[PDB]
């Protein structure tokens, strides 16, 4: 349902470490600029998880920013990540 933008999104952030979670902001500074600008940036670098989760929703609303994110996952190689996704997703659109 709409599990994954209200609930999804932080639950993953949470399953990065504090060194991750730093190289997920640089993956989000690329994908955002030059598009977005540079007005972004100073939420993001700063943000905790919960309002790094909030921020993202701005820009990318619904499943936007949940889209995203799961990409990011994948590109820095936490792939156990995008399988628990695939699990996720797959069993629910079966419901």
């Amino acid at each position: 349902s709409s599990f994954f933008p209200d609930f999804g999104l932080l639950l993953y952030l949470e399953e990065l470490n504090k060194e991750e979670l730093n190289t997920f902001k640089l993956f989000l500074k690329e994908t955002m600029e030059p598009e977005h600008g540079l007005t972004p940036w100073n939420e993001v670098k700063k943000a905790r998880r919960e309002d790094l989760a909030n921020l993202m929703k701005k820009y990318y609303p619904g499943e936007k920013a949940w889209s995203v994110s799961l990409k990011i996952f994948g590109k820095m190689n936490r792939k156990d990540l995008c399988e628990r996704a695939k699990e996720e997703i797959n069993w629910s659109a079966q419901l």
